DNA sequence: ATACGGGACGCCCCGTTTAT
DNA sequence: ATAAACGGGGCGTCCCGTATGT
């Protein structure tokens, strides 16, 4: 309501405090300075503080999700796919905070079910999105899928990574693609990334 | 000292459990045996035992780094493994990560790019010898191998996975002859445990 | 108001906590939600948190006088009517949620004009123990108090009537002349929830 | 160290804080105000508020008994020493503030933790036992109810009250006994009171 | 009278120096 | 390495009035 439009300003200004200084270390009222609310009106919305963490984490493990969806029936290959879809993710993290707080929030466990935890949510959605990508050729017949899944996840989680990030998660690709598609497909996929970072 | 010790190696374990940020001095002073008064007198504040962890990892990084005598190559894949290993070996060099995550406080250089630099030296040094190809380009390949090197946790599936990251960079990185010496090493090396 | 119902159900939970948390031990946040009630409608009836606890302390007084004056209709002798009510208010505060919390309050802020229930008390008692002197049930010579303080933790320093009349007895013992001793004991004898 | 006169001085404020606006309602910056300590000199010796209620209750119970030892070396017996016994607790109420503050707690919320000394169940004792040996020196009828005349005693020595003006205190108690005697006391030796009494009003 | 927002503190307790 | 004291917020939440889109 208003209402809507206050909550999204905390979360909005909780996340991008969050993400550049830790849940620990947030005043729970630089957080309400920063939105410009008060602390009744940030109570109304978030009782604890991790009820800020937890609405920060929904989010994410939500539009994960969401973007999942927002390329199947798109026409795509199982990786570009899931390579597009990192992309998206990286899209985000780049513009607002909401993200990039949540990757920050993912070594909190400040972790209760059925709440996302949301690894095995991205190590699950690429555990097959791979083992599905070893289907249309495109990967090779020889790979334990899982391990390389496993990889991926950090791969992308990255170190100032955990920007100038799209940037990255494009080389960690490159790096990944070469040694990981048949020869022939390199090609696809390599100018898909390098397109994929230009605009994403 | 040896309470000095004593009083890092409880800070560092309730560190790395339950955070730097909310871990109290009267926990750590509890959980240490040691007299609040006895810390203060060590260390000047919090922080400093936050350094001193740092401290310790750090240094014996390059202690570790000591053990070159050796491919350029194969120090800096073994570098990697023996890495992984301490990070497991206790909680202060494992809890040294911990306060990596975190919002680090340093001065100490700098806690990854340190790391990062040391990838780069090495790596630098295989392309000067033929191990590397030319026109990978070292600094992208830096910094995905210190990355990687987190996995997902940041339990038993750890060699088990640099071993496999391993290949993916040798795959396209190295020659495709040297490749195999790169490749068993690789496989051997997981067989540390 | 008909739908006052509500206004007496948010007085039967805040009535409640009151007696078990406490005054402020006791929050807005749970009496609407024991009350069954909004905020809102909670503040459309009363303006603030102690106006609740007034509205208390009124519903007490409201049956002293009531209650009381419902005795001294009867034929009573003013000694009788006096016990008689050191019972019934007794026996109220006994099985009354809403009276357990008006002692509780009255013994943790009163509204004027409103007297504070204790001297409110202490001013009846003597009322009526200076008229059963004039009748003559009570010696001519006691000083009036004596008084409210004896009987009123009889519930405070938590069957209890058993308790009451013992008090009377030894009341009844020292300050009614020897003769009319007989009446008033078996009296409080009887007085036991009887 | 001299920790024990700050110790010391915060219970004073407490106490006297206890007594005037109850427990739930005094806040710990008016305390800290009052005593001059700082919070966390406070906290030092109290870490919750309930420590500093349990520990004035403490304050309390220990003091009493150690009225029910100082009354003996047959400084009377029964009813004499029960009679003076009250009398002196009256005497710390009507100045020591830790006291009034005592019965402020008994008769408000007492909060949780092991074990709270029930100030009362320890009075009922006392004097069932005081008074009942009373019976056993004929300073009482064999007839009257000793059990149901502690409840009675121990209700109306808490009397009420500032509702009314502090120095009134054993001003009342001396009239709450008189009525008392009568009451229970054997006519032959109802003198040796009512004296006993209203001297050790003003002096205990 | 609903939802929402508003401040105000209360308590806890935490990371520290003086008395030493 | 003391025991005692120190301020300084953190979080929670409480008791309330201005806008209110069910």
């Amino acid at each position: 309501l208003r209402a809507e439009q206050t909550r999204a300003t905390i979360i909005g200004a909780a996340a991008d405090l969050f993400d550049r200084r830790g849940y620990e270390s947030t005043t729970l009222s630089e957080i309400v300075a920063h939105a410009g609310v008060t602390k009744g009106a940030l109570y109304f919305h978030f009782a604890a503080k991790e009820d800020l963490a937890h609405a920060i984490l929904e989010i994410q493990s939500r539009t994960s999700r969401r973007l999942a969806k927002d390329l199947d029936g798109r026409g795509y290959s199982s990786l570009e796919a899931l390579m597009r879809l990192t992309f998206g993710m990286a899209r985000l993290c780049v513009q607002g905070p909401v993200l990039r707080a949540g990757l920050r929030l993912a070594t909190a466990g400040v972790v209760r079910p059925p709440l996302p935890h949301p690894f095995t949510e991205w190590r699950e959605i690429a555990t097959s999105r791979l083992l599905d990508a070893v289907r249309q050729s495109d990967v090779h017949q020889d790979i334990d899928v899982d391990s390389v899944a496993h990889t991926l996840v950090c791969s992308v989680v990255g170190t100032r990574v955990v920007g100038r990030e799209p940037r990255r998660l494009a080389e960690m690709w490159y790096i990944l693609i070469r040694g990981m598609v048949p020869v022939t497909r390199r090609a696809r996929y390599v100018t898909l990334a390098a397109r994929l970072e230009q605009e994403t």
